[PDB]
C-alpha cells in the first residue's frame, strides 16, 4: 500500500496528519524532496513509443515489397542453374533491392519522427500549473503539476485546473462548484464540502469533498491538501483505458486519401498493363526462351513500378506539413491547440475580437477630468482638466489650461478625489525586481489608485517616502478620513457601485456618515438631484446636466475614445441599517437622491499594430467584429479609429448595442450579423448567437473569449480563441490559445494558417508530378519496345533519393508572396483543382519523355558514342536471330551501360529542377529565387554526390550497370533537363496571369 486509501472518508486533520503540514506553511522543501522520490512526480509514465529497428522491420510487409522481394529471388536462384554464368550482377540484384527498401524506412522513421518532435514540444509553451502552498515563504507559490507531492496544500479559483487529486480543507468561497465533466461525465458544476464520507468504497459522484486532477473550478475559491498524484489519480487510473483517440481526420486528409488511392489504382493498372502486353517477349533467348523467367523479369517491372511510383504516405505529407507549421505558429504566441483547427484557421473569414486587452492594450490611465465650475441658472461653467503620464506610475501632473495647478486647491476635486480612492478596491504595488509599480486589481480601478496619488490634494510628504509606501500614499490618507463600512459593487443593470464610510474622529457619527457612487454616468446623472459646486450644492438644473453630457460625449466620441465615468455621493445616507445588503435590486434604491461631484475621463490606447492587422484583414478579404464594454458612440468611434470603421462611413446599421440587438426579431437578428462590424455593451449569450448566424452564411469564425461564461461561444466557433491571460476553463473549450492576447497575432496566425496550406500543396505537386513522371518512362519503353532505359535496381534508388531528401527539403519552403492579397479559402473547394491535374501531368509526363529520351539520343542521334541506329531503334529482339538488318552493329548494345547513365543521370537532374519549380505555387523562379530554400539546394548538392559516387567508385557504378559519362555528354543532360523549368516556369505564368484565383 503506496496511497493514502480513502482520504474521502477521512477529517481535514487526518488529512493533515497523514502527511503531516499546516495550511499556513505548507510542505516544507525537505517533505518535498521526500514526497517527491517515494511516490515521484504528478505525470503519467514516459511512455517508450517504439524502437527504430523494430518500426522498419514492420514496414518490411507489403504485398508488392514481400512480392518483389521474392520475385527477384527467383530470377537469381536461376541465373545460376543456367548456361552462361557471369552471376555478380544477378547476386547483387536482390539484394540491392533489400538495401534501397531498408533505406525507404530509414527516411520513414526519420520523417514521422520528425513530425512526433513538432508535436510534443508545443506542450512546452503551455505548461500545467497549479498555486501551493510550502514551507519556503508564506506566499502563493505556482508550479508545474509535475511538480506537486501528494500531501502540500493546493489553492484553486474561478477558472483553474485541478492539478491534482485533493482533499478540501477550506472552502474559501461561499459555493463551490466544479465542473467534473471530463470524469464523472457531469457537465453541470457539482457543489462541494469539508463533510468526511462514510463508504471509503464510495463512487466519484458521491466523493463531494474531493477535487479531481483534470476538473475545472467552476464557481468559487477553495483550499485543500494533495493525496495522490502520478498514476494513481483518479483520472490517472482511467487514461490506461485509452491511449489512441486521435480518432478522426480532417476533409482535407480525407479528400487527399481519396485522390490518392484513386490514383493508386490508375498506377496498378498501367502497371500489369505493362507486364500484360509483353508476352510475347517471354520465349527470347536472353530469357533462356522460359515463359517464367520472362514472366518473372517483367514481373519485376510491374511491381518495381508498383512499389516506387505509388504514394508512399500521402496522409503523412499532411501531417509533415502540420507539424512543421505548429511550430512556426507557436514560436509566433499563436498555440495551436487543436490539430485541425489550423487547416481550418486558413479558411478563417470572420473575426470577431474583444476591444478591451485584445484590441487594445489596457494600459489604463486617467486622461482629464472635470467638475462643476460655476452655476448660473443656465450659464454652467465647467472645470476641465488634464493628467500627464500615461503610466501606471503616479509620475504626472495635473494641469489646467497647459499649466499645472494643485489638485488639492480645489474642493471639487478634493471629494473627488476621495470618491475614486474610497470607490476603489484595488491598488497599486512597487516591484523591486522589474524596478517598476504594477496594478493590484482590476485596472480600470488602478488607474484610480494613480490618479489620486498624482493629485495628492492634502498636500502630504512624498520624496522622503520609499517608492514603495509612495504607492499608496495619498490614499492611505484618504482612508484615514473615512471607514468604509461595506460596498455594494457593480451591476451591469444599474451601471454603477457604491461605498459606504464613516468619519475619523467622531463616536456617535448621525449626519457625518455619507455614500460614495462611481458608475457610468448616463444613469449616475439622472439619479443625481444636487451638483456640487466645489463644498456647495445647488439644485441639479436642466442645463446643467445639459452641459456635463455634451462634454462626456466630446472625451467619448473624440480622438480620445474615452471610457469615462461619472462620480458622485449622497449626503443623506439611509440608516446604517436601513440597508439589506444582500439583493442588487436594492442596491440600486439606495443609490439615489445624489450630488454630481466630477467625471473622470480614461484612456486605454489601442495596439499599434493593429491598424495595420485590420488593414490587412481587409486585404485578404477577413471581416473583423469589435465586441466591446463601451457605448455604441464611443465603440463605433474606436471602430472609426483603427480602420474596422471608416473615417465617414455610414455605420448606422453597421453597429449593435445588446439591447438593440435584443429588441430585434430573430430572422432580422441573422440579418444584421451579415454586415455587423461592432457590438456593444453585449451579454455572453450574444457572442454564442452572433456565431450562430455567422455560421449561416457559411462562415468561417474565429471567436475570441476568456472568461470561463465564454467557453460555449467559444466551443460553437470553428476557431475558439482564448487569452493567455484567460481563464484555463477557457482554454480547454478553445482551438488555440494567444500567448501575448494580441488581436495582430491572431491575424499572423490566419496568415500562417493560409501559407500551411501552400506548402501542403507543394510537397504535394511534387510527390504526385516526380511519381506521375517516374511510371510515363517506364511505360513508354514499354509502349515502344524500346530497351527498357531504367531498370528496376536503378528506379529504385533514384525514387530512394527525390522522395527521401530533396522532398523532405520542401518541408522547409518559405511563405508565398501574395498569400494575404487574395480572398479567403473556401472549405467547399476541391484539393487539387482541374489545372492542377493538368499541371501534375504536364510535368509528370515531360520527366518520361525525357527519360527514355535520353536513352533514345544515346542510339539514334548517339553523337561520338556507339549505336547510331537511327531507325527500328524499336525491334531490338530482332538481332540474334533476324540479323539481315545489322550493320556494324553488335546486339550485346541494347544492353550497354550507357543509356542507363543517360535516363537516370537526367531524371535526378529533372528532379532537381522539379524541386526548383516547386518553391512557389505559382510565382516565378526570378521572383523566388532558387537560392531562397537553403536546405532544399543543399539536397541538391547531396544527391549529386550520391550519383557522382555511384558512377565513380567502381563497386558501386559495376554493381548498379551504370558507365559515367563525359562533358560533351552532360550538356545533353541540361540541354534535356531544364526545358522543364522552364516548362512549368511557362505554366506558372498562365496559372498567374490568367487564373489568378
Ligand atoms: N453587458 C454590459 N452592459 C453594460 N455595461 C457593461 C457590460 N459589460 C461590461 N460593461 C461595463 O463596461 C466596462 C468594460 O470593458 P469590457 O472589457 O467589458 O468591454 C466595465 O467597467 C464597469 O462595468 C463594465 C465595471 N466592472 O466591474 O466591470 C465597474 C465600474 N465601476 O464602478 O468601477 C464601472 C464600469 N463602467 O463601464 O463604467
Ligand atoms: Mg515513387
Ligand atoms: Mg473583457
Ligand atoms: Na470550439
Amino acid at each position: 500500500a503506496i496511497a493514502m486509501e480513502a482520504a474521502h472518508s477521512k477529517s481535514t486533520e487526518e488529512c493533515l496528519a497523514y502527511f503531516g503540514v499546516s495550511e499556513t506553511t505548507g510542505l516544507t522543501p525537505d517533505q518535498v524532496k521526500r514526497h517527491l522520490e517515494k511516490y515521484g512526480h504528478n505525470e503519467l509514465p514516459a511512455e517508450e513509443g517504439k524502437s527504430l529497428w523494430e518500426l522498419v522491420i514492420e514496414q518490411f510487409e507489403d504485398l508488392l515489397v514481400r512480392i518483389l522481394l521474392l520475385a527477384a529471388c527467383i530470377s537469381f536462384v536461376l541465373a545460376w542453374f543456367e548456361e552462361g554464368e557471369e552471376t555478380i550482377t544477378a547476386f547483387v540484384e536482390p539484394f540491392v533491392i533489400l538495401l534501397i527498401l531498408i533505406a525507404n524506412a530509414i527516411v520513414g522513421v526519420w520523417q514521422e519522427r520528425n513530425a512526433e518532435n513538432a508535436i510534443e514540444a508545443l506542450k512546452e509553451y503551455e505548461p500545467e500549473m497549479g498555486k501551493v502552498y510550502r514551507a519556503d515563504r508564506k506566499s502563493v507559490q505556482r508550479i508545474k503539476a509535475r511538480d506537486i507531492v501528494p500531501g502540500d496544500i493546493v489553492e484553486v479559483a474561478v477558472g483553474d485546473k485541478v492539478p491534482a487529486d485533493i482533499r478540501i480543507l477550506s472552502i474559501k468561497s461561499t459555493t463551490l462548484r466544479v465542473d467534473q465533466s471530463i470524469l464523472t461525465g457531469e457537465s453541470v458544476s457539482v457543489i462541494k464540502h469539508t463533510e468526511p464520507v462514510p463508504d471509503p468504497r464510495a463512487v466519484n459522484q458521491d466523493k463531494k469533498n474531493m477535487l479531481f486532477s483534470g476538473t475545472n473550478i467552476a464557481a468559487g475559491k477553495a483550499l485543500g491538501i494533495v493525496a495522490t498524484t502520478g498514476v494513481s489519480t483518479e483520472i490517472g487510473k482511467i487514461r490506461d483505458q485509452m491511449a489512441a483517440t486521435e480518432q478522426d481526420k480532417t476533409p482535407l486528409q480525407q479528400k487527399l486519401d481519396e485522390f490518392g488511392e484513386q490514383l493508386s489504382k490508375v498506377i496498378s493498372l498501367i502497371c500489369v498493363a505493362v507486364w500484360l502486353i509483353n508476352i510475347g517477349h517471354f520465349n527470347d533467348p536472353v530469357h533462356g526462351g522460359s515463359w517464367i523467367r520472362g514472366a518473372i523479369y517483367y514481373f519485376k517491372i510491374a511491381v518495381a513500378l508498383a512499389v516506387a511510383a505509388i504514394p508512399e504516405g500521402l496522409p503523412a505529407v499532411i501531417t509533415t506539413c502540420l507539424a512543421l507549421g505548429t511550430r512556426r505558429m507557436a514560436k509566433k504566441n499563436a498555440i495551436v491547440r487543436s490539430l485541425p483547427s489550423v487547416e481550418t484557421l486558413g479558411c478563417t473569414s470572420v473575426i470577431c475580437s474583444d476591444k478591451t486587452g485584445t484590441l487594445t492594450t489596457n494600459q489604463m490611465s486617467v486622461c482629464k477630468m472635470f467638475i462643476i465650475d460655476k452655476v448660473d441658472g443656465d450659464f454652467c461653467s465647467l472645470n476641465e482638466f488634464s493628467i500627464t503620464g500615461s503610466t501606471y506610475a503616479p509620475e504626472g501632473e495635473v494641469l489646467k489650461n497647459d499649466k499645472p495647478i494643485r489638485s488639492g486647491q480645489f474642493d471639487g476635486l478634493v471629494e473627488l478625489a476621495t470618491i475614486c480612492a474610497l470607490c476603489n478596491d484595488s491598488s497599486l504595488d512597487f516591484n523591486e525586481t522589474k524596478g517598476v509599480y504594477e496594478k493590484v486589481g482590476e485596472a480600470t480601478e488602478t488607474a484610480l489608485t494613480t490618479l489620486v496619488e498624482k493629485m495628492n490634494v492634502f498636500n502630504t510628504e512624498v520624496r522622503n517616502l520609499s517608492k514603495v509606501e509612495r504607492a499608496n500614499a495619498c490614499n492611505s490618507v484618504i482612508r484615514q478620513l473615512m471607514k468604509k463600512e461595506f460596498t455594494l459593487e457593480f451591476s451591469r443593470d444599474r451601471k454603477s457601485m457604491s461605498v459606504y464610510c464613516s468619519p475619523a474622529k467622531s463616536s456617535r457619527a448621525a449626519v457625518g456618515n455619507k455614500m460614495f457612487v462611481k458608475g457610468a454616468p448616463e444613469g449616475v446623472i439622472d439619479r443625481c438631484n444636487y451638483v456640487r459646486v466645489g463644498t456647495t450644492r445647488v439644485p441639479m438644473t436642466g442645463p446643467v446636466k445639459e452641459k456635463i453630457l455634451s462634454v462626456i460625449k466630446e472625451w467619448g466620441t473624440g480622438r480620445d475614445t474615452l471610457r469615462c465615468l461619472a462620480l458622485a455621493t449622497r449626503d443623506t445616507p439611509p440608516k446604517r441599517e436601513e440597508m439589506v445588503l444582500d439583493d442588487s435590486s436594492r442596491f440600486m434604491e439606495y443609490e439615489t437622491d445624489l450630488t454630481f461631484v466630477g467625471v473622470v475621463g480614461m484612456l486605454d490606447p489601442p495596439r499599434k499594430e493593429v491598424m495595420g492587422s485590420i488593414q490587412l484583414c481587409r486585404d485578404a478579404g477577413i471581416r473583423v467584429i469589435m465586441i466591446t464594454g463601451d457605448n455604441k458612440g464611443t465603440a463605433i468611434a474606436i471602430c472609426r479609429r483603427i480602420g474596422i470603421f471608416g473615417e465617414n462611413e455610414e455605420v448606422a446599421d453597421r453597429a449593435y448595442t445588446g439591447r438593440e440587438f435584443d429588441d430585434l426579431p430573430l430572422a432580422e437578428q441573422r440579418e444584421a450579423c451579415r454586415r455587423a462590424c461592432c457590438f456593444a455593451r453585449v451579454e455572453p449569450s450574444h457572442k454564442s448567437k452572433i456565431v450562430e448566424y455567422l455560421q449561416s452564411y457559411d462562415e468561417i469564425t474565429a471567436m475570441t473569449g476568456d472568461g470561463v461564461n465564454d467557453a460555449p461561444a467559444l466551443k460553437k466557433a470553428e476557431i475558439g480563441i482564448a487569452m493567455g491571460s484567460g481563464t484555463a476553463v477557457a482554454k480547454t473549450a478553445s482551438e488555440m490559445v494567444l500567448a501575448d492576447d494580441n488581436f495582430s497575432t491572431i491575424v499572423a496566425a490566419v496568415e500562417e494558417g493560409r501559407a500551411i496550406y501552400n506548402n501542403m500543396k507543394q510537397f504535394i505537386r511534387y510527390l504526385i508530378s516526380s511519381n506521375v513522371g517516374e511510371v510515363v518512362c517506364i511505360f513508354l519503353t514499354a509502349a515502344l519496345g524500346l530497351p527498357e532505359a531504367l531498370i528496376p535496381v536503378q528506379l529504385l534508388w533514384v525514387n530512394l533519393v527525390t522522395d527521401g531528401l530533396p522532398a523532405t527539403a520542401l518541408g522547409f519552403n518559405p511563405p508565398d508572396l501574395d498569400i494575404m492579397d487574395r480572398p479567403p479559402r473556401s472549405p467547399k473547394e476541391p484539393l487539387i483543382s482541374g489545372w492542377l491535374f493538368f499541371r501534375y501531368m504536364a510535368i509528370g509526363g515531360y520527366v518520361g519523355a525525357a527519360t527514355v529520351g535520353a536513352a533514345a539520343w544515346w542510339f539514334m542521334y548517339a553523337e561520338d558514342g556507339p549505336g547510331v541506329t537511327y531507325h527500328q531503334l524499336t525491334h531490338f529482339m530482332q538481332c540474334t536471330e533476324d540479323h539481315p538488318h545489322f550493320e556494324g552493329l553488335d546486339c550485346e548494345i541494347f544492353e550497354a551501360p550507357e543509356p542507363m547513365t543517360m535516363a537516370l543521370s537526367v531524371l535526378v537532374t529533372i528532379e532537381m529542377c522539379n524541386a526548383l519549380n516547386s518553391l512557389s505555387e505559382n510565382q516565378s523562379l526570378m521572383r523566388m529565387p532558387p537560392w531562397v530554400n537553403i536546405w532544399l539546394l543543399g539536397s541538391i548538392c547531396l544527391s549529386m554526390s550520391l550519383h557522382f559516387l555511384i558512377l565513380y567508385v567502381d563497386p558501386l557504378p559495376m554493381i548498379f550497370k551504370l558507365k559515367a559519362l563525359d562533358l560533351t555528354q552532360w550538356l545533353m543532360v541540361l540541354k534535356i533537363s531544364l526545358p522543364v523549368i522552364g516548362l512549368d516556369e511557362i505554366l506558372k505564368f498562365i496559372a498567374r496571369n490568367y487564373l489568378e484565383g
